């Protein structure tokens, strides 16, 4: 049977999508799959997501990479690059024991900044793929990148008109991924050049579904000047059914689609005025809710890499907080068993930063979100989610950029209890029936995958006979 080579790029919403990926081709297809994972050090958060697999799925984990060179500044995006590119040497050994073993994978599945892995593929003539991670409105900003990067030279919040791709939710210049900001950054360099790779891929498989992102859907499909073929696979996601106790616990305790989740990701977190304001926000709202807290920083991306807080984030709330919300709040540092949050039926809404996996889980659960972005490519997800999807309430900052207490109790109100939130709330309840359809077994997620994973089979009978 094909044996898959998925290689990630560091961070947790590259690694869980990627697992349940793997899960699907080894349940669904009949495949073997390897994960080969760079990094700099030992896995986290990690470990739980790769544990209990079925034995279909193995882990290499590579030597750790040297990125002792880069200054503290260094960008995520370069960091995350860097690691699969710089990672290329023991890659090679890993696929020289493959070959060895007579199982020299049939495809190497690299995810959206790993492109540096197809070096490897391409001498080891291995077909190269990509898993996407993230959205078909953000994949086609990536697809069209270089000739951006040709056709405009001045930084992007320059643009005076938005960006608007065929079938994409227009974006201005000043909300690009973050890694776009900056083009003297070698994030930029980074981001630039994986996008100049996409060219390369056999195939790319995106993490999105049909009735989602149509339109962004039926353009990526068209025909195009070195386009490669593009998948809808998704939502591929945790649906929150396996066995943190004690957040779930209380969840058990509150009333039908009472309480608000909130959380920032594997990575984000605010600054401390903002955190204060947020923290006074969601008393004041009277709603319950369950907070993943982080502590503060300057740097939106900070816990990026993190694999656990070495301060107390509790410290960092304001006078009296735990006390009021005592009863209607539950506050859980740094990590929350999500998948099973949002499957919980006491979960009723959720202010997201608008990672991706975040925002799949919540659509798979019809849990209506508050855009709240903090970095990567988040504004772009949140101005789809708000604008063009509208299963989103943004909240207004103000021209400091801070989203004061007033505007958390307005939205957070208007989400779970106000006639603002009825609008998103039905959108949710549409896209959770979507999601559904297009994962059956004729769904046009499933049959996109299995597409995918028949080419697989074939190469392998082909090269065999
Ligand atoms: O406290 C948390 C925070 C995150 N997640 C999971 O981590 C992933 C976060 O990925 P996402 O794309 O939403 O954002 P990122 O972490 O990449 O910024 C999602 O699968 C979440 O369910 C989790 O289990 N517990």
């Amino acid at each position: 049977t094909p044996h898959v080579a998925i290689i990630p790029s560091p961070g947790m919403g590259h690694l869980i999508p990627l697992v349940e990926f793997a899960k699907r081709l080894v349940h669904l297809h009949g495949l073997t799959v390897t994960f080969v994972i760079a990094g700099e050090g030992p896995p986290s958060a990690q470990r739980t997501v790769l544990d209990s697999l079925p034995s279909s799925i193995s882990s290499v984990f590579l030597p750790p990479v040297d990125l002792t060179d880069l200054s503290s500044s260094t960008r995520i995006e370069s960091r995350i690059s860097l690691t699969v590119t710089r990672s290329n040497p023991e890659l090679r050994k890993v696929f020289d024991s493959f070959v060895e073993g007579g199982r020299l994978p049939t495809a190497l599945v690299v995810d959206l900044f790993g492109t540096d892995a197809f070096d490897v593929a391409v001498e080891f003539h291995v077909p190269p793929y990509i898993f996407y991670p993230t959205t078909a409105n953000v994949l086609s900003f990536f697809l069209h990148l270089p000739k951006l990067d040709e056709t405009v030279s001045c930084e992007f919040r320059e643009l005076t008109e938005p960006l608007m791709l065929p079938g994409c939710v227009p974006v201005a210049g000043k909300d690009f991924l973050d890694p776009a900001q900056d083009r003297k950054d070698d994030a930029y360099k980074w981001l630039l050049h994986n996008t100049k790779r996409y060219k390369e891929a056999e195939g790319i498989l995106v993490n999105t579904f049909f009735e989602l992102e149509p339109n962004a859907i039926k353009a990526l499909q068209e025909p195009g000047l070195d386009k490669p073929p593009v998948y809808p696979v998704g939502p591929l996601v945790n649906i929150g059914k396996q066995e943190e106790s004690e957040c779930l616990k209380w969840l058990d305790n509150q009333p039908l689609g009472s309480v608000l989740y909130v959380s920032f990701g594997s990575g984000g977190t605010l600054t401390c005025e903002q955190l204060n304001e947020l923290a006074l926000g969601l008393a004041d709202s009277e709603q319950r809710f369950l907070w993943v807290i982080r502590s503060p920083s300057g740097i939106a991306n900070s816990s990026y890499f993190d694999s656990h807080s070495q301060t107390d984030p509790l410290t960092f709330l304001p006078p009296g907080f735990l006390e009021r919300t005592k009863k209607r709040g539950f506050v859980i540092p740094f990590w929350a068993p999500q998948a099973q949050v949002l499957a919980h039926p006491s979960t009723g809404g959720f202010l997201t930063h608008c990672g991706w996996n975040s925002t799949l889980e919540s659509v798979v659960s019809g849990i209506p979100l508050i855009a709240w972005p903090l970095y990567a490519e988040q504004k772009m997800n949140a101005v789809l989610l708000s604008e063009d999807i509208r299963a989103a309430l943004r909240p207004r900052a103000g021209d400091d950029g801070l989203v004061r207490r007033e505007e958390v109790a307005r939205v957070v109100k208007g989400l779970m209890e106000g006639e603002e939130g009825k609008g998103v709330r039905n959108k949710m309840k549409e896209l959770k029936e979507a999601a559904c359809r297009v994962l059956k077994d004729d769904g046009t997620s499933t049959k996109a995958l299995s597409l995918v994973a028949l080419k697989w089979k074939a190469h392998k009978k082909e090269l065999e006979q």
